[PDB]
């Protein structure tokens, strides 16, 4: 029998779910007998993303794409009950999406298949010590003001909730963001992402898509993305009316010089001295409002005018480029009441 607390445990049950990672299969429409969880691997995946960004350098530049369509449905079999050919651009980066997903399934998969109570010996596996963060404390209040205050008025399908907050160290984090501990304009951040994923999440950290995966959908290339806006975070869990608890992080981002701009750059280097990107959004938290939690900027205040008119972006976003450049601080499990 676990000692852990109940919400540690719902945690653990939520995370390593199998149920979930089966039903995501399904919905991709993998064949799960020629393609089980277990014969997922990291080899499969890498040469994945590079077929998907064969299949694009091929569309740029009829028989010759259908061949890189085909070793694609060969690597990750599908089960279509016939296959719809990898053309246009949505089919693409609705296999990207997949991949992404099927990354962490994979170390989730791998974690719990590799005398105690299964939640202990689970708990253990993610190398994350895990603790709730009780409703009456001062943290709890400034957390529960920080998703009050900044969902944002453009995402109205769903109202927030907290229901558990809990503050987790992953080992070995600590050690790695040490050159970056003393570095300036230090926020506490959002970073959603689905359930699913978690299991990777806490095991691994932060990450950064491989160079094989194609270079689309990054407005700021390939890096590590965080909103100081909960909802488009939130946005980012994918929760629906069939799942409306989603899992959403609270990491200490070290930003430094930030290279802010307005519209879509795919970073490969930063400008030297810059050491995060901010992507300029039309509404800001308050920066009146900005508390410090521990020594890092919160900025919990309720959205204002940012001023900049001439954005692509409606709220900000921050990317760090190297994966040391974050510390996980908390997790919430939010509930999702949609309307
Ligand atoms: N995940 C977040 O909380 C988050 C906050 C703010 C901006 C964000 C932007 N992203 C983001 C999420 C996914 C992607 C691509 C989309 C297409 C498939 N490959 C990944 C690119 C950016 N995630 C963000």
């Amino acid at each position: 029998k676990s000692k852990l607390p109940k919400p540690v445990q719902d945690l653990i049950k939520m995370i390593f779910d199998v149920e979930s990672m089966k039903k995501a299969m399904v919905e991709y429409e993998i064949d799960l007998q020629k393609m089980p969880l277990g014969k997922l691997s990291k080899r499969q995946i890498q040469a994945a993303y590079s077929i998907l960004s064969e299949v694009q350098q091929a569309v740029s530049q009829d028989s010759q794409i259908l061949d890189l369509s085909n070793r694609f449905y060969t690597l990750i079999p599908h089960d279509f009950g016939k296959p719809p050919l990898l053309n246009n651009a949505d089919s693409v980066q609705a296999k990207v999406e997949m991949l992404d997903n099927l990354l962490d399934i994979e170390v989730a998969y791998s974690l719990l298949r590799g005398s105690k109570d299964p939640i202990d010996v689970n708990y253990e596996k993610l190398k994350t010590d895990i603790k709730v963060v009780d409703r009456d404390s001062e943290e709890a209040e400034i957390i529960r003001k920080y998703v009050k205050n900044t969902h944002a008025t453009t995402h109205n399908a769903y109202d927030l909730e907290v229901i558990d907050i809990f503050k987790i160290e992953r080992e070995g984090e600590c050690q790695r963001y040490k050159p970056f501990k003393q570095l300036h304009n230090r926020r506490l951040l959002w970073h959603g992402s689905r359930t699913t994923n978690f299991a990777g999440i806490l095991s691994q950290g932060l990450r950064i898509a491989p160079p094989e995966a194609p270079v689309t959908g990054y407005m700021f290339g390939k890096g590590i993305y965080f909103a100081d806006m909960v909802s488009k975070s939130a946005n980012y869990c994918h929760t629906s009316q069939g799942d409306p608890i989603g899992l959403i992080l609270l990491g200490e981002v070290a930003l430094g010089n930030m290279y802010e701009l307005k519209h879509a750059s795919h970073i490969s280097k930063l400008p030297k001295g810059k050491h995060s990107v901010k992507g300029l959004g039309k509404t800001t938290p308050d920066p009146s409002a900005n508390i410090s939690l521990d020594g890092v900027d919160v900025p919990l205040g309720t959205g204002i005018s940012s001023g900049v008119n001439d954005t692509s972006l409606l709220y900000n976003e921050y990317i760090v480029y190297d994966i040391a450049q974050v510390n996980l601080k908390y997790l919430l499990k939010l509930k999702f009441n949609f309307k």
